[PDB]
């Protein structure tokens, strides 16, 4: 169905980044292959067909040489070296396929001081600056969950590097190697940061800048309920709106952008927000360019008519999953399918022709 | 240098996620052409051409249409209907170019309810269950900077989406349109928890789960010298090493995941890490597997070995810039040209053949 149809795409089972970046390409129509050790719950493990194989043995091993030399992509988030003593390394694949674009995924990349290291996200965006950038300025730092390092920063990335070969492959004829690490694609992805760092307008501070929680215009309030909405009003006029839905006088209050007044002003939005429910502000606003909106709990979304109207989720059995992103006008990608049974190995190799 | 070397790429100026989706592409060796409004010290308009054009004048119109006419992609990021209006709609690029990708960046859609509505990355995450899921729990949440929406689960899915249409074009000869929507884009970057919640391992509650902060084995702890190490030991042999590095008898130690427990086992590994100062952590679990990392504030990440050593970083007029992610083996990125003076349109039209 989607944009990705026909591409061939064998997965070495793994965690984290990989089966994410596995699952957005099966999302978009992409052949998907994945070799696991010897019907899954997970659903990011839709989009598939398993097979499995002992890749230590010899006929493991023989196997799934034939199934990636018919095949596009491969992805590994194993430890360097892993893939390379298993005897699929690139320099292997190559031999038998010299158009495989081999998508290798990591945090600490393939070289360096930390590169045989274990870690999960918390670590890798823990050494680029990152993590200490994330939360309130009076307490530890906060895991933005694995969003950052995992996701955002790293299959995102591998994915980024995967399509990116395969259009260099259209004149080259020939594939390569994309090593996507987690801390050098979290780097990239907060390169707005590293930006404003160099011409004064982002310090070092936590929870004392404009997008982190310090301007009191870009922030969470709590409600009457307990529950809060998300202010987003960076503009002025947007700002104004705001203030004007709250029934605020701006010639009452200390101006948006003096950061001496700040929590003046926050004291004063405060106790706005304080005076009503959520779904009041939820009413009050929900029309406006006042950027006020309700901060949603996984299991409120469902019932968002936005999130309704556009079919950004389906159900699976037991629960909503988000329908594939982004969409495409004249090759939609299809509702995702589920996991499914295990298949014979052998049944594939026929099918691709290997 | 890059994979994308080739690749012609018409950025209409914009703010966040259009941006810095159009400086991957440039970094990955596209050759990309901003249109702005009639010497950039951002360092996000590295590698780019910088032009002018009032695209509300006829004149204006006009040469974006002969330059829209000779790439490959073109990125928006107003509210939608605003290039139609413009005469820069994908139904006018389409009759002077059938082959453009049209990527239209967006928090909200192209269609539904809010899609007219202003907006930042705050409000998109808060309507999709993200926001509220980030922080200590005992607060209101906090934003995880402009990760998640404008990037994470905007400009990536955008630029996945432009690279799949890509290779969609190499067998229809066409493009399309690609609604690359941060409310859709972040909910296919947050998938993971989606599982989870419904297999009974994630929970709607703040702060009391696996990887945002409520596992003792998963968070940052503050040292003696009042900075921070990041802890992610998750897997029962990490977690081992980490309480030996410490000093610490696992038999005097509630098991690692009785979460009854919890409080107490924080409470020991943080009477344990506030004894020494972050950098005598660094040393302790140095090459170990124990998953504990120093956190770094941005300042500092210039002088980590393994930074250093990869790369990851570039010194740019100003100060220190991410290199290009991922890497490539065969046809690797340049180091990012900077910000230059705006040309002459007509030149680029002359170069372009437009
Ligand atoms: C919940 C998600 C947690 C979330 C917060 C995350 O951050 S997940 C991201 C974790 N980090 C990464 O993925 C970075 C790259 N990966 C790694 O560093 C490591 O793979 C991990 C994740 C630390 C795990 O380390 P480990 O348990 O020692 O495993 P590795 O060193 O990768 O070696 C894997 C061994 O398994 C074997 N293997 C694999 N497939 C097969 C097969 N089909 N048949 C037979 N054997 C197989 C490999 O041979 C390898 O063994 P060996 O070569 O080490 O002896
Ligand atoms: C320092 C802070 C202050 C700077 C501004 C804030 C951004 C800085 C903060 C960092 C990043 C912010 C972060 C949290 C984000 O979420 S960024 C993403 C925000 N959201 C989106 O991009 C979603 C799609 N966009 C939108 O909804 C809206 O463009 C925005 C962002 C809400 C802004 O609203 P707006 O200013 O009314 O913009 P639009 O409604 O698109 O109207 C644009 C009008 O401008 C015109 N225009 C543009 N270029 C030209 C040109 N070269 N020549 C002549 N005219 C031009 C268009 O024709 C259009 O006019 P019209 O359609 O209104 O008649």
């Amino acid at each position: 169905a989607g944009p990705l149809s026909g591409l061939r795409v064998v997965e070495l089972a793994g965690i984290g980044p990989g089966p994410h970046a596995a699952m957005i390409l099966g999302d978009l129509g992409a052949d998907v292959v994945r070799i696991d050790r010897p019907i899954s719950r997970d659903a990011m493990l839709r989009n598939r067909r398993i097979v499995t194989a002992d890749l230590k043995s010899d006929q493991g091993l023989e196997l799934a040489l034939k199934l990636i030399a018919k095949a596009d992509v491969l992805i590994e988030g194993y430890r360097p070296g892993v893939t390379e003593r298993l005897g699929l390394g690139p320099e292997e694949c190559a031999k038998v396929n010299d158009r495989l674009i081999y998508a290798r995924m990591t945090g600490w990349g393939q070289t360096g001081p930390r590169s045989q290291q274990a870690g999960h996200d918390i670590n890798y965006i823990s050494l680029n600056g990152i993590l200490h950038a994330i939360g309130r300025g009076d307490e530890r730092p906060v895991p933005p969950l694995n969003l950052v390092g995992d996701f955002g920063g790293g299959s995102m990335f591998l994915l980024v590097g995967i399509l990116a070969a395969l259009w260099e492959r259209q004149s080259s004829g020939k594939g390569q190697v994309v090593d996507a690490a987690m801390v050098d694609g979290s780097s990239v992805l907060i390169q707005m940061m590293w930006a404003m760092r160099a011409t004064g307008m982002w310090t070092d501070t936590r929870g004392a800048n404009m997008l982190d929680g310090g301007a009191p215009y870009y922030d969470t309030y709590e409600c009457a309920d307990g529950r809060y909405v998300a202010v987003g009003a960076i503009e002025p006029q947007f700002y104004a709106a705001m203030l004007a839905g709250l029934g605020l006088d701006a010639a009452e209050l200390p101006p948006q952008n003096d950061r001496a007044r700040w929590p003046e002003l926050r004291a004063l939005l405060t106790e706005a927000f304080a005076s009503h429910d959520r779904d009041h502000w939820g009413a009050v606003f929900a029309n406006s360019d006042a950027c006020v909106t309700p901060v949603l709990a996984f299991g409120e979304v469902h019932n968002e008519p936005h999130i309704i109207e556009r079919n950004t989720f389906y159900e699976a059995n037991g629960g909503w999953q988000p329908m594939p992103a982004p969409r495409f006008s004249r090759t939609a990608s299809s509702q995702p399918r589920p996991p499914a049974a295990t298949i014979d190995i052998e049944a594939v190799l026929t099918d691709w022709d290997g």
